[PDB]
């Protein structure tokens, strides 16, 4: 509803976070909202990059599960002790839940200097929870212990500059989007998986086996900044993007995200960059719809070198070895409904998306698409 509107804050490229309390009495922490993971973890010991932490010994409702958890990732990792405790979301539904909490005791390159978050809130399914799927994810405890409907939605506005947005727990707020909401099935409940059935750059079909678009998997992830495409898809998109923007040449570091591009203030030539469209498998047979983002979405604003004058941007579309990842770049143009009860994901044009007087992000349908089921990938 209304109280929840505007409850999301953050640092550009550092993640969107919500305020939560834990323990009795209530210990306040800022928690990162992550649809790309399934554990509820918080700093539970002093840390150079932490302004505060979870002090388990100060909580009367704290119960030790006497179990441990180890989460290692590409570069770095976190580790901690499991237990339960009461948990609330001050600017969310008026309810208190007993949930699992991983008390982060050790970490390597996990917390980010100046991010303002002290923990993570995984909203994905139990399948990808750590240690195993037996550790009930927090949103699963929410729905079980209360009458909060099994659904939530995200409006990431982003427009280091601080960002904002809103997480609506248990419902939909028509005031956060324009047009109609189009839904695509959640292929399988682990990540928030979907199926891309076609890709177009500047109206031109990327023309390639749709299976390539979901090579390994396609997931909607708020815990990722970029729009990550599988290698082959990436190279094809970057090529198509250069062709459309050809009127102006840019260095190879740009396309690789290794360097930024600057223009005289308020002079960015958006019109030279093309719109991008992802077609998603619909709910009705042989039916698809498309979401369309602008350069205002994939060109993310960064701070220059020393200077501040010019308007500097980094190409926020990067290569992937882990499938298509629809991160903040895709999410910031849309109001996204994570309808867990009806096993689907809704997309509508975001009332806060950044655009101009010529174009606007879009969500359209339906389109006739055959064998969209074949677009999904399966292990050998
Ligand atoms: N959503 C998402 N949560 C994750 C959550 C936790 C995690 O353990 C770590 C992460 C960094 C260091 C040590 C351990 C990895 C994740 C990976 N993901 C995405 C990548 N993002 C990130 O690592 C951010 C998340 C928030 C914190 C900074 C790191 C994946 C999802 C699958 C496709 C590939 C990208």
């Amino acid at each position: 509803f209304v109280e929840m509107v505007d409850n999301l804050r953050g640092k550009s490229g550092q993640g969107y976070y919500v305020e939560m309390t834990v323990g009795s009495p209530p210990q306040t922490l800022n928690i990162l909202v992550d649809t790309g993971s399934s554990n509820f973890a918080v700093g539970a010991a002093p840390h150079p990059f932490l302004h505060r932490y979870y002090q388990r010994q100060l909580s009367s409702t704290y119960r030790d599960l006497r179990k441990g958890v180890y989460v290692p990732y590409t570069q770095g990792k976190w580790e901690g002790e499991l237990g339960t405790d009461l948990v609330s979301i001050p600017h969310g539904p008026n309810v208190t839940v007993r949930a699992n909490i991983a008390a982060i005791t050790e970490s390597d390159k996990f917390f980010i200097n100046g991010s303002n978050w002290e923990g993570i809130l995984g909203l994905a399914y139990a399948e990808i929870a750590r240690p195993d799927d037996s550790l009930e994810p927090f949103f699963d405890s929410l729905v079980k212990q209360t009458h909060v409907p099994n659904l939530f939605s995200l409006q990431l506005c982003g427009a280091l500059a601080s960002v904002g947005g809103s997480m609506i727990i248990g419902g939909i707020d028509h005031s956060l989007y324009t047009g109609s909401l189009w839904y695509t099935p959640i292929r399988r409940e682990w990540y928030y998986e979907v199926i891309i059935v076609r890709v177009e750059i500047n109206g031109q079909d990327l023309k390639m086996d749709c299976k390539e678009y979901n090579y390994d998997k396609s997931i909607v992830d708020s815990g990722t900044t970029n729009l990550r495409l599988p290698k082959k898809v990436f190279e094809a998109a970057v090529k198509s993007i250069k062709a459309a923007s050809s009127t102006e040449k840019f260095p190879d570091g740009f396309w690789l995200g290794e360097q930024l591009v600057c223009w005289q203030a308020g002079t960015t030539p958006w019109n030279i960059f093309p719109v991008i469209s992802l077609y998603l498998m619909g709910e009705v047979t042989n039916q698809s719809f498309r979401i369309t983002i602008l350069p205002q979405q994939y060109l993310r604003p960064v701070e220059d070198v020393a200077t501040s004058q010019d308007d500097c941007y980094k190409f926020a579309i990067s290569q992937s070895s882990t499938g298509t990842v629809m991160g903040a770049v895709i999410m910031e143009g849309f109001y996204v409904v994570f309808d867990r009860a009806r096993k689907r994901i809704g997309f509508a044009v975001s009332a806060c998306h950044v655009h101009d007087e010529f174009r606007t992000a879009a969500v359209e349908g339906p389109f006739v698409t055959l064998d969209m089921e074949d677009c999904g990938y399966n292990i050998p």
